[PDB]
């Protein structure tokens, strides 16, 4: 039986987008298949792997891409994990359902690497648990 497909779009696919991949690759499995972009593509956050591969998930396959490429190609779920009153929290044209899980950017969080890498954490389990509680529905 083939994958559903899953688009996780995001800003600059450096953080949010990136964890909910992840995750979703580690509880859903060969049942989905996960693309994650943003609008204006930048580097993958050090914080955002940190927190992944804490958790022992690979991050070496992981790559800030841009939306653009993708804009021919349909995805039965697109889920944008930026706040839409974000600049830059695209929408994307081809989609059977546009689901909104919109979390706090992590990255736009300051203070020390520690208290910034505490906010990846949080972010990071608010996803899981969201990737969770989606899987399990279906």
């Amino acid at each position: 039986s083939r994958p559903v497909s899953v688009l996780f779009l995001c800003t600059g696919n450096t953080a949010r987008s990136q964890l909910a991949q992840v995750l979703l690759e580690h509880h859903g499995g060969g049942r989905y298949a996960v693309t994650s972009a943003g609008l204006e593509p930048g580097s993958v956050n050090p914080l955002t792997v940190q927190v992944l591969q804490e958790s022992g998930l690979p991050t070496g396959h992981l790559q800030a891409k841009g939306v653009r490429p993708l804009i021919a190609e349909h995805f039965t779920y697109v889920i944008t994990v930026c706040d839409r009153a974000e600049a830059n929290c695209p929408i994307f044209p081809n989609a059977t359902y546009r689901l909104h899980w919109p979390f706090e950017d992590p990255a736009a969080a300051t203070g020390s690497e520690e208290e910034r890498l505490a906010v990846f954490r949080h972010v990071r389990d608010e996803i899981d648990a969201r990737i969770q509680a989606w899987v399990a529905a279906r």
